[PDB]
């Protein structure tokens, strides 16, 4: 299959990227360098991950060494919730550009549909522990995102963790200038997301699957929680194809026409994760993997369930 797919801005996006959430600042620079050395062209970033400076060191060195040209890279970042106010969007984007040491992003996403009160704290709380919302309309945040395109700071704009009604809200925005190119959502065999994916694909929005290995290093994981990497049923499919369980899990969303962004800071796994273009899962393998859906969501943003725009009360 093709290594890239077409976005609605006319640009091509690599279907495999390196994720960077939870990548420690002292390891992520080498992780990104190794990834580029072994062929990765797409890096997934965010201000809220607190490691964009270190990711940027890697990118700049590989550009300087001429291992890769800038035109060949596809760098994604995300607008954090405390910057939804129209007057704060450009500055948030500029800070990410400055840290990553780039003059443009290929894709900039609204990280969550929930706006929070601006300030130093990424999750501003009231005295009772609830997150403090922003009154800024998501449609006004979208207009501010559209300005970044017209100013040359980003080539394309998109959304993340938007449910189908929230996606519909943007597509129906009065005076909509640029459609979302991408919706980035959790997706793995325990949360297959058929309804939201088909909706987005029906609208011409490309879906990026995050946490495709089920984010076993997430901070709130419990010892008894399921593990995709150790599921014997997935291990069997992997063994059959002479591949690893991670390679199956990465190949899975690729054959659903999704982009996928597995995270690792381990050089061997970074290399292994990229070797998924030389085999094919059967339609039977695909349907079997899809059958494992348990609606098991690992990124539920549990501290914000009271927020007006919390996306996961809705069925899809
Ligand atoms: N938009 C959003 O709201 C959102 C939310 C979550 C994630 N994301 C993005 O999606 C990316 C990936 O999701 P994620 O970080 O949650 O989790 P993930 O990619 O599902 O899993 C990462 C974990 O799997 C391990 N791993 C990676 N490759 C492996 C392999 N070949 N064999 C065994 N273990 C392997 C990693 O270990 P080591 O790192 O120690 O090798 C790490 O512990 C994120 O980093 C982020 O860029 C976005
Ligand atoms: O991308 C990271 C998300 O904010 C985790 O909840």
């Amino acid at each position: 299959m093709a290594s890239r797919l077409l976005l609605n801005n006319g640009a091509k996006m690599p279907i495999l990227g390196l994720g960077t959430w939870k990548s420690p600042p002292g390891q992520v620079t080498e992780a990104v360098k190794v990834a580029i050395d072994v062929g990765y062209r797409h890096i997934d970033c965010a201000h809220v991950y607190q490691n964009e400076n270190e990711v940027g060191v890697a990118i700049q060195e590989k550009l300087r060494e001429q291992v890769v040209k800038r035109e060949e890279l596809f760098i994604v970042s995300k607008l954090w919730c405390t910057y939804h106010e129209k007057g704060l969007v450009k500055g948030a984007c500029q800070k990410t550009l400055s840290d990553l040491k780039l003059d443009y992003l290929d894709l900039y996403l609204i990280h969550w549909p929930t706006g929070f009160k601006p300030g130093k704290e990424f999750f501003p709380l009231d005295e009772s522990g609830n997150v403090v919302p922003s009154d800024t309309n998501i449609l006004d945040t979208w207009a501010a995102m559209e300005e970044l395109v017209d100013e040359g700071l980003v080539k394309a704009i998109g959304i993340s963790n938007f449910n189908h009604l929230q996606v519909e809200m943007i597509l129906n925005k009065p005076g909509l200038k640029y459609k979302p190119a991408v919706n980035q959502i959790e997706c793995h065999p325990y949360l297959t997301q058929e309804k939201l994916i088909q909706y987005c694909q029906s609208k011409g929005i490309v879906v990026t699957a995050y946490s495709p290995l089920g984010s076993p290093d997430r901070p709130w994981a419990k010892p008894e929680d399921p593990s995709l990497l150790e599921d014997p049923r997935i291990k069997a499919i992997a063994a059959k194809h002479n591949k690893t369980t991670a390679q199956v899990l990465i190949r899975f969303p690729m054959q659903r026409n999704l982009v996928v962004i597995p995270k690792s800071v381990t050089p061997e796994r970074i290399a292994e994760n990229f070797k998924v273009f030389d085999f094919e899962l059967s339609s039977q393998d695909m349907t079997t993997l899809l059958s494992y859906n348990r609606n098991w969501r690992v990124c539920a943003l549990l501290s914000c369930t009271s927020h007006k725009d919390y996306p996961f009360h809705e069925e899809f």
